[PDB]
């Protein structure tokens, strides 16, 4: 099997995901396909820091558990996303600095962790962290702001949390080897693996489109990310227009690199994308496959 991407995915060892909107899952449309071809679910919003501590000390886990049951439910596993960001904040952490933000900041990951610990499979600990201004550096979030050491302390924390999910750092636009966004990362992360701060994975958005191209050099970067001693994912795939040729790239680019966990795509039809309008994904508002969904699943068997 062979027959679906998830199934295909795992003969080589590696999942298919997708994006889940919960939202959609009176649609069963949405839940035929998503539950029949995906082996693995992120929660596209429902795990974002101000839908699980959206008042200052209280969690509100619903809309994530109904989502990571749904998963469980039709046998796939989950990802985390995500517990470090300078983005989706709610008012009452937007508005703390200094060391308040920093404990705020440990809270919330052992929060989080701790209610969904052992059944997580990887973790978006931090989400991007890094400027698209070319210079290579941090962004200048309130988080920066408590000192350079935050994402550190966020995984160390995160470690204790949960002992037994893999740990990613996640980003877009660093797909491309050339790119400073790329280099910055990869730097911090071979900096991290010299001193034994625990990463374990790394995650590569992959929105391909005009603003950032598929560049063929995507291998070279997943490549040089494993050889410091990380797993790498494709967290969030969808290309502008869906070609086949690209779709299929991307596939083998992971197919070749053995630390490559495997494949999230995100969203589950074009009428469910952040940019439909793009239709960048591998099945139609229809329900119909498209041609890239094809052309994936040859590259996976
Ligand atoms: O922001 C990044 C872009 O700056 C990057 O741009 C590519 C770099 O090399 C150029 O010769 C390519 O044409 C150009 O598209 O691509 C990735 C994106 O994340
Ligand atoms: O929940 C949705 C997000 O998943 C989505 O995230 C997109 C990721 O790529 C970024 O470059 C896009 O700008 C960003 O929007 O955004 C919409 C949100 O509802």
């Amino acid at each position: 099997a062979e027959s679906t991407l998830g199934a295909a995915a795992a003969q080589s060892g590696r999942y298919f995901g997708t994006a889940i909107a919960s939202g959609k899952l009176g649609d069963s449309a949405y839940t035929t396909i998503a539950s029949r071809e995906f082996n693995m679910v992120t929660a596209e919003n429902e795990m974002k820091i101000d839908a699980t501590e959206p008042q200052r000390g209280q969690f509100n886990f619903s809309a994530g558990d109904r989502v990571y049951n749904w998963a469980v439910q039709n046998g796939k596993q989950v990802r985390g996303h995500t517990l470090a960001w300078h983005s989706a904040q709610p008012g009452w952490m937007q508005s703390l600095s200094g060391s308040t933000l920093r404990q705020a900041m440990i809270d919330h990951i052992n929060g989080v962790m701790g209610h969904y610990k052992g059944k997580i499979a990887q973790w978006d600990v931090v989400n991007e962290a890094f400027s698209d201004d070319g210079s290579g550096g941090r962004r200048d979030s309130n988080l920066q702001r408590t000192g350079n050491d935050w994402i550190e302390v966020a995984f160390r924390t995160a470690r204790a949390a949960d002992p037994a999910a893999k740990l990613c750092y996640n980003d877009y636009n660093i797909e491309n080897w050339t790119w400073a966004k790329t280099q910055g990362v990869y730097n911090m992360v071979r900096d991290f693996k010299q001193r034994g701060v625990p990463i374990d994975c790394v995650g590569f958005q992959s929105h391909f489109n005009s603003g950032s191209p598929y560049n063929s050099n995507f291998r070279t970067t997943l490549q040089n990310f494993a050889a410091l001693g990380v797993d790498v994912a494709i967290t969030e795939l969808d290309i502008q227009g869906a070609s086949s040729s690209t779709y299929a790239a991307v596939t083998n680019d992971c197919l070749a690199v053995s630390r490559c966990l495997g494949i999230t795509v995100w969203g589950v039809r074009d009428t469910d994308s952040w940019a439909s309008g793009d239709t960048p994904l591998l099945f139609n508002g229809d329900g119909s496959k498209k041609a890239a969904y094809t052309a994936v699943l040859n590259a996976l068997n």
